[PDB]
C-alpha cells in the first residue's frame, strides 16, 4: 500500500502528533567493483598551485560494492506546504521514532540482442535473482550522512530516485605547507603517505551485518527506533546585551510623534558597570551574560589529515553584512533535491542561510577593544580598530582571530532548512561531547537510528573461474519501494502579542522571492524547491 | 466472475429494489507526462476576430498523469431495453448505494524488434509490473465528470472502454472585450494573465490518498457509499396558469360534436383578478402561482475567469420552437456514447433535447407587457411586445432581458437523459446552495461518491540518471475488468385515467424516430444508441 | 406582466404588498373580488351586476 | 418605463405573506406536484406541506 | 472620520460590466450590430444607462457564497426580522440567529 | 488536449471546435468553454444604483 | 494541508510603504494607534 | 484575553473574555422624545435625493 502524506492528530494542552509518511520507488544497479576498494586520491592539479590549499581534496577512502539509503532530510517526508503550516502554528518540534520498510522488489536483466539488424536492448525480468539488505543497527561502520553531499532521495513523491553507493574514510596522515599568491621558493613538501597499523580500520558489509535475500515477490521491515532527542524552538530572538533587563528611566517625554526623549546625568544616575568610570551608559552597563560571541574568520587549522575550516556556530549576518564571520551556510543541490529542473549545464544552484536568531551576531566594522583603565575619549594607541593591521598584515585584524568564547557566552541553535537540510545526526564516540552539531538540529543522545545498505545478488554466468583475473556476470538491475514512518512532537505556539506577527507567506506573480509560481509546474512540467524560512515568529529571550 | 444485468426486486405497496450490474474491460497505455503539467491554453486563432469571442476557450488547466474512471452516465449501466421497462411503468425514482470492484489486472510490455527483417512488434506480459490505485473518498480533489465531456466508459458491454485522463483547472485571470462583426477599432485587450498567490492550488494525488499497488494477480474493492439524495419524478406535467383550479362556469351547451359551449359576460362574472377592470377572464384571472418563467436569452456573463453563457432551467419548447429561450440542450457524442459506428468522419453526432415539462416552456412571439391602470385595447406606447427593439437594437427585445423569476415562480426539475445523461452530481461548496443542477438529476446533499484515479506503475529501465534531462522507461500498458453495483428505490405508477396513457413503444423498419433497426445489429455489426424519451406518462400538477 | 406558453396568455401573479403613497395597485399586486348575493353583496341588489 | 419590466426579486428580498380576507378569502390549498415548490400561494395563506 | 472600502474576496462571483453582454436570437457566430446589445448601448433614451444598471440575473442556478466578516469594525451577529419568509442571508452581520 | 507545449514558452491546443464532444445550451454545431454547460451560476448579476 | 505549494497567509511586514507594515499595529512616541482592517480567508477553499 | 482550547479531531473551543471600563452621564432628556427630522438643506436640491 503506497501513502506519501502526513497527519497531524491533535492532542490536550496544545500539544500535536505529527506523523510523516514518505512512500518512493528507488532504482539501483550493479555495483561495477565487484570487491571493495581501498582507492586514494590526490589533486596535485591545484595542490601545486602557491595560493591554493584551500581546495586541497586529499584523502584516501574506501569504496564498498554497497549503495546507502538515506533519508535524513525533511524535503523528503514533509510536503512544501506542510512546513509552512508548521513554521507558522507551532512553538518548537521534536523527533519521536523512526519505521522503514521495503516492497515490490522487482529485478531485471538486460540482454542487447539484434546484432542482425542494428542494436536494440531487450529487458525481462528474473525472479531466482535476488537483492541484499542488512541495516548496521548497532552502528559499527562509520556514519554517512547522504545530505553531506546531497545525494540522499527523492524530493518529489511522483518521481524516483536513486541510493548513494556506500564509502567511508581511511587513515593515511597527509600533509601540505602554506604558501601565497605567488610567494617565493618551492611548496615544501605536500606529502600523501602510507597506511598506519595503529590506524587502520577495515570493515566489511559481510562480518557486520546480517544480511538478508529478498527476491520478486519479497519483503522488508524495520524495528521502530525510538529517538532520544531534545526539542527545537521554532521561533527567532533579537535581543542584544543593549535589551536585556530594566531599560534606563525616562526624564524627558516627547511632544509629537517626531522628537524622542532623553535619560538622566550619565554622572548623576543610578546602576551598575563593570569600569571604573563615575557615570552609567547602554554600552557599559552590566548585563546577565554574553548573547553569541566573536569567533575567529577563516580559521584553517591542521592534523594529520591536512588542512581544514574550523566549523563556526551559525549566527545573525548582522548590518555588517559579515557572512563567513558569522558562519552562514552556503549550500549546493541538484534536481532531485531542489534547484528548478530547466536549468541546463551541470551547474548546481546555490543558496546561502543566514540565520535569523538576531541579537546573536556581530559586526566587525564596529568591533573594538580599549585599554587599562577605561578613558572617555580613547587615544589611538589606547584602543585597537577592525582597521589596525595584525602581524604585519594589513587585511588581517584582531577580529580574524578572536574568541570571545566563554563562561557567560550563552547562545541559540540552529535552525534546520526545509529542503535540503538535514534532520539528525550520530553522536560522535568521544568522552566529551561538543554542546551541538552544525550539520543538524537533533543529536541522538543514545544510540542513533542504524544506517541502512543495499546490494544487488551477484548474477553468474555460465563461464566462471575465481583464479581467472576478471570475470563476466549477466547484467541486471533493480526497483522497489520505500515506505517510512515518521513520528514528531510538538506544541502549538500561544498569541500573547497584539500586533501580528510575521507570518509565511506566499505572494502573486511577481519578483518577490515568495512568488508562488516558484512551487509550481510549467508547461511541460519541471519545478523548484526553495528553502522556506523557519522560525517565522519572534520570541523573546529574557 | 464476470456480469452486466438488471435485477428488480419487488417488494409491498409497489416499491422495487433496482440493481445495476456493470462488467467492463479497460484499457490504459503509460501517462506521457511522467510528471505534472501546468499547461495554459488561448486560441488567439478565433479570439482576435472581431464577431468572435463566444467561442473562448481561453484557461490553464493542469495535467496529472492520471487517468479517471467515471461510470457516471446511465447509458453504462442500464440496458436500452431496460430504461423502457422502467419509464413506462415507474413513477419515480431515486439512487440507494454504489459499490465497485477491480480484479484481472494484466500488465504487458511491447518489444518493436526485428530490426533484420522489417519491423514488427511483440508482446508479452510482466507479473512484477504493478498498476497504481487511489480513491479521492474524502473528495480533496476537484471534480471532473467525465459525461462532462462524453468521456465515461462505453456503453456497449462486449466492447472494451478506456479511461480519461485526470485533468483540472487553475487560476489565471482571463480577459477580453466585446466587439461585433466588424465593428471599428481594435479588441482593446484580450489578455490571459499570470497565476495569483491567493487563488493558487496545485494538488498531487500522492500527497492526497492513499494509492495501493496492484500486480497481475492482485485485485481492489470499494466500500458501499449510500446515496442521500431526492427522488426524481418520471412522469411530465402540462398545466398552465390558464389551467389552475375551478374552470369558468357554462351557460352554452354545445347542440352536435362541431360547435362549443360559452362562458358568462365578463363583466357580469364572478371571480377575482388583480386588475382594476370590472370584468373576469381566464388570461387575467388570479392563480396559485407561476408556473415557470421567463429568461434572458443568450445570457453571456463576465468575471475574471472572462466569459460564459450564463446556465438556464430547461423547460418546455413551446409551439414558438424557442430552443435558446427554454434552455435545452444539445448534446455531442461519439462511438462508445452512442452515435452509429457506420459513421465516416471524426464528425461526432448531436441531439437536441426539448424538456417534456409543458405549461412550464414560453414563446417569445405571444410574450408582451401592458402599461399603468390596464387598458382593454392598449394602445401603441401603452404595451411593449416582442417587436420593439431596445436599446438601439432592432433583434433585441426585452424578451432576451427580462427574468421573470420571483417567490411564487414553482417549476419542474429537469429530466435525465438515457445514454450519454449524467447521474449524480457533486455539490458546490458554497455557503447557499442553488436549488439545483442541470448537469445531473441527483446531487448529494452531504458527501458525494470518492472520485476513482488509476496510473501504470513507472516501469523503469536500466539506465537511469535522475538529473538527467528526459529519459527511458520500458513500454508498458494494462487492462483490467470493472465490476459496478448500483441499487436504487422506485415506486411502480397507478393506473388511475381511463384513457390509454403515452408509452415508449418502438415501430416496424420505417421513417419513424422509433425504428428497430437502430438499435439492432448491421451486416458487419455497427449499432448506435439513440436518446430516449423519459416521463412518457403524463402527471397532473394541481 | 403577460406571459404564454402552450395554453395562451395569462397575467404573471405577483405578491400582493402595501399600495403606497402612490396609489400603485396593478404594481403591488393587490386584488379585486366578484362575489354575489351568497359569498357577500347585498341582497337588495337589482341586476345580475 | 423601467419599472413595468424590472423585477427586484434577490437573495436579501425579504417579504411577509398575505394575509387572507374574512368573507369569500379562501383558507388552505393544495401543493402543486413540482419537483421545486413556489415559496407561497396567493390563493390562500395556507398550504399543506 | 476614516473610511475604508472592503472588496469581497469570492473571486468568481464577481462580475465585470465592460465584458458582460447578450446576443439574439438562434445565435450567430460573429453578431450582427442590432443583434447583440452590449454595455455601450444607450437605454430608455440615457446614454450612461446601460442594461448593466437594470439587469437582475437571479435565478434557480443562481448559486453564491456568503460575505466574509470584517476584523475591526466588523459587525457579528444579528436579529432575524419577524416576516414570515426569511431572506437567504444578512450582509450587515455573517451570523443571524435562527 | 491534442497539442502539447515544446518548451515553458509555448501552450498547447485542443480539437476542431466543431468536431469535438461535449454538451451546450446553444444551436450551434460546436463547442467552447464559453458557451458548454455548466452546473450552475456562480454569481450574478445584479442592478446598479 | 493537502495542496503542495505554500498557501497566501496573514503576513506582517517591515517598516515600509506595505500595506502590512507593524508600524500601523504599534504605538507611537505619544502612544497613538490605529486598527486597520484584515483579511478573512486568507487561504483558497475549492467550490467544485 | 483569548484561550484556545483544542479537542479531538481537529475541533477547538475558541474563548474570548472582554473587560472593558464604561461611562455614563445622565440622559438630558428626562423623559421619552418622539423628535422629527428633516433635511430641507438639502432635499429642495434638484439633483439631490
Amino acid at each position: 500500500s503506497y501513502d506519501n502524506q502526513t497527519h497531524y492528530r491533535f492532542l490536550g494542552d496544545g500539544w500535536v502528533e505529527i506523523t510523516a509518511l514518505a512512500t518512493r520507488l528507488v532504482h539501483l544497479n550493479m555495483p561495477k567493483s565487484e570487491n571493495y576498494c581501498r582507492i586514494r586520491v590526490h589533486n596535485t592539479t591545484d595542490t601545486s598551485v602557491k595560493g591554493n590549499m584551500a581546495k586541497d581534496d586529499a584523502h584516501e577512502q574506501i569504496w564498498t560494492p554497497w549503495s546507502l539509503v538515506d533519508a535524513n532530510a525533511w524535503g523528503v517526508w514533509l510536503q512544501p506546504s506542510d512546513w509552512q503550516y508548521i513554521c507558522n502554528t507551532m512553538s518548537q518540534l521534536n523527533l519521536v521514532s523512526l519505521d522503514q520498510e521495503i516492497f515490490n522488489v522487482v529485478l531485471k536483466t538486460v540482454t542487447e540482442q539484434d546484432s542482425g539488424g542494428q542494436a536494440i536492448k531487450i529487458y525481462n525480468n528474473d525472479w531466482t535473482a535476488c537483492m541484499m539488505v542488512a541495516v548496521d543497527s548497532n552502528n559499527i561502520l562509520p556514519y554517512t550522512p547522504a545530505a553531506n553531499s546531497m545525494e540522499t532521495l527523492g524530493f518529489y513523491p511522483w518521481k524516483p530516485t536513486i541510493a548513494s553507493p556506500y564509502r567511508y574514510y581511511f587513515c593515511v596522515d597527509r600533509d601540505l605547507s602554506v604558501t601565497y599568491e605567488n610567494q617565493e621558493g618551492t611548496i615544501e613538501h605536500n606529502v600523501m603517505g602510507t597506511p598506519k597499523g595503529m590506524n587502520s580500520q577495515f570493515f566489511t558489509i559481510e562480518n557486520t551485518q546480517q544480511i538478508t535475500l529478498l527476491r520478486t515477490g519479497d519483503e522488508f521491515a524495520t524495528g521502530t527506533y525510538y529517538f532520544d532527542t531534545n526539542p527545537v524552538k521554532l521561533t527567532h530572538t533579537w535581543q542584544t546585551n543593549r535589551q536585556l533587563g530594566q531599560p534606563p528611566l525616562l526624564s524627558t517625554f516627547p511632544e509629537a510623534d517626531t522628537d524622542a526623549g532623553t535619560l538622566t546625568a550619565q554622572g548623576s544616575r543610578h546602576g551598575a558597570t563593570q569600569m571604573e568610570v563615575n557615570w552609567v551608559s547602554e554600552a557599559i552597563r552590566t548585563r546577565p551574560a554574553q548573547v553569541g560571541f566573536c569567533q575567529p574568520h577563516n580559521d584553517f587549522e591542521a592534523s594529520r589529515a591536512g588542512p581544514f575550516a574550523a566549523p563556526k556556530v551559525p549566527a545573525d549576518v548582522t548590518q555588517g553584512m559579515d557572512r563567513e564571520a558569522n558562519g552562514s551556510v552556503r549550500y549546493s543541490y541538484g534536481k532531485q533535491h531542489g534547484e528548478n529542473w530547466a536549468a541546463h549545464g551541470p551547474a548546481p544552484e546555490r543558496y546561502t542561510w543566514d540565520e535569523t536568531n538576531f541579537g546573536s551576531g556581530r559586526d566587525t566594522r564596529d568591533g573594538f577593544i580599549q585599554s587599562a583603565p577605561l578613558v572617555v575619549p580613547p587615544p589611538l594607541n589606547g584602543i585597537l580598530t577592525n582597521a589596525n593591521p595584525i602581524g604585519t598584515k594589513n587585511d588581517i585584524h584582531f577580529s580574524n582571530v578572536f574568541n570571545s568564547y566563554g563562561p557567560l557566552t550563552t547562545f541559540s541553535h540552529p535552525s534546520p532548512v526545509y529542503p535540503q537540510g538535514q534532520i539528525w545526526d550520530k553522536e560522535l564516540d568521544l568522552e566529551h561531547k561538543p554542546r551541538l552539531h552544525i550539520t543538524a538540529p537533533f543529536v541522538c543522545k543514545n544510540n542513533a537510528p542504524g544506517q541502512m545498505l543495499v546490494r544487488l545478488g551477484p548474477n553468474l554466468t555460465d563461464q566462471y573461474d575465481p583464479n581467472g583475473a576478471t570475470l563476466s556476470r549477466i547484467v541486471t538491475y533493480g526497483t522497489f519501494f520505500w515506505k517510512g514512518k515518521l513520528t514528531m512532537r510538538a506544541k502549538l505556539r500561544a498569541n500573547t502579542t497584539w500586533n501580528p506577527v510575521y507570518q509565511v507567506s506566499v505572494e502573486d506573480n511577481g519578483n518577490s522571492y515568495m512568488s508562488v509560481t516558484k512551487w509550481l509546474p510549467t508547461a511541460t512540467g519541471n519545478m523548484q524547491s526553495v528553502p522556506l524560512i523557519t522560525r517565522p515568529v519572534a520570541r523573546n529571550t529574557y
